[PDB]
């Protein structure tokens, strides 16, 4: 999924994320199916961190003649999460989990030629959620959730050297040679801002046995009305024209507003404990990306100030993967997991650098004694390589991930 993030479980992590809603070894599931909290007898707590360490690159020559290469545009990530899971009754429970699912981070230098497209793009989300559940009888249980999420967002643009493109192009001669003393690092466009965003969600577990279950789960949409700065440095002149240029402002900061639609998710998922030491957990995630069509930055009069059109469409998460209980102590795992990209080639952008993704993955658990057990968990995910067609210039691009992941956990 495009700037979609699925860490909220180390333990997960090893798994590529399969099952997920239909498993439940420790409380990091009842955040993904606040169902699963039926599951659990007395009180559960997780906590760790996810290191994502991504190695994107962007390859191509623009018509200037200068590289379009950019090494390494997605930085590293520490995106962390704690999940809580108590019972109120023999028939209720409840529970709360901070965790992150949306997030981007695709930074481009403020020199680069096409910088246009490419300057700097990030998302932080976070996530807090507080969630309850009920069970009927000891085959179905019942789970609905609220969500308040933080974001954070900051988009930058340049002038890339289009400058110097459009100054030649006109090969109203000094409106030439000033398009030309332009430079790369030109604050094209500027926004940020900061706000809060609700949501909610709900999960149903119905499970044939203590060791076979299944489990279908929603997450509502999430929109986030941002109410920030924003700003171009290009001169006010250069209005009004035609172009296809962000609104420009000289320098001068004006309120800005826009809205992101962070997709509804829908997932199936099923766990089955096949063996005493084995047990297998698939799952059918889908993220509909339908919701998310445009970047529109407006003014406080409404007037549309920037405005990136993205026009992604619905899209899936399949996995499947498996876990070895060697023993009370040792615990392993792997998965294998595609999720289908968002993105339409001919919408595809050097921003969202994005791709089908391929999720390779093992990992194990350590319990010390019935209450402690510590997580450690690796996953590959290769993808890809795409080429992108943006504006002016022409790139191509590549994608491949290492992801790490710690997490503690401990029941009293
Ligand atoms: C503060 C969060 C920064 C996010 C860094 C973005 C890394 C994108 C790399 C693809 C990883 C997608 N995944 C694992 C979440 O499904
Ligand atoms: C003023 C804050 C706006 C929030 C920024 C949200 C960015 C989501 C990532 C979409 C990538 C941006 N795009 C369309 C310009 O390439």
């Amino acid at each position: 999924a495009g700037f979609q993030l699925n860490e909220f479980s180390s333990s997960g992590l090893g798994r590529a994320y399969s099952g997920e809603g239909a498993i439940a070894d420790d409380a990091g599931n009842v955040s993904r199916n606040a169902a699963l909290i039926t599951m659990f007898d007395r009180p559960t707590f997780s906590a760790g961190a996810v290191y994502i360490d991504p190695d994107v690159n962007i390859s191509g020559t623009s018509p200037s003649g200068r590289s379009l290469k950019a090494d390494n545009i997605a930085p590293t990530a520490w995106v962390p999460n704690m999940h809580f899971v108590a019972p109120i009754n023999d028939q209720f429970g409840w529970g709360a989990s901070i965790t992150s699912n949306y997030g981007l981070a695709t930074e481009f230098n403020d020199t680069y030629a096409g910088g246009s497209v490419g300057g700097t793009t990030d998302l932080e989300t976070m996530n807090l959620n507080l969630s309850g559940a009920y069970r009927l009888n000891n085959a179905w249980s019942f789970g609905l959730g609220f969500n308040a999420v933080y974001a954070r967002a900051k988009i930058e643009r340049f002038a890339g050297d289009l400058g110097q493109l459009v100054a030649g192009q006109i090969m109203g001669q000094a409106l030439a040679a000033t398009a030309n003393g332009i430079d790369s690092n030109t604050k094209t466009a500027h926004l940020n801002g900061n706000q809060w965003g609700f949501g909610w969600n709900a999960g149903i577990l119905y499970e044939l046995d203590k060791n076979n279950r299944y489990a279908l789960t929603y997450r509502s949409e999430v929109k986030i009305d941002f109410k920030g700065n924003y700003s171009s440095d290009l001169n006010r002149a250069f209005n009004n024209y035609g172009l296809p240029i962000p609104t420009a402002t000289g320098g001068a900061t004006q309120s800005g507003y826009l809205t992101l639609n962070l997709p509804e998710m829908w997932e199936v998922s099923g766990y089955n404990r096949v063996d005493p030491q084995w047990a297998i957990h698939y799952s059918l995630a889908y993220t509909s990306w339908s919701q998310f069509q445009q970047l529109k930055a407006t003014s406080t009069s409404g007037d549309t100030l920037f405005q990136k059109h993205e026009g992604f469409k619905d899209a899936y998460r399949i996995a499947l993967g498996t876990t070895y209980y060697y023993d009370d102590n040792w615990t392993f795992r792997t998965g294998i997991a595609f999720d289908d990209s968002p993105v339409p080639a001919q919408n595809r952008s050097i921003s969202i650098p994005d791709q089908d993704r391929f999720w390779l993955s093992a990992g194990t658990t350590y319990a010390f004694n019935k209450d402690a057990s510590v997580d450690v968990g690796v996953s590959y995910m290769h993808g890809q390589s795409v080429k992108i067609n943006e504006g002016p210039y022409q790139f191509e691009s590549e994608g491949k991930a290492w992801l790490f992941g710690t997490n503690f956990n401990y029941a009293f």
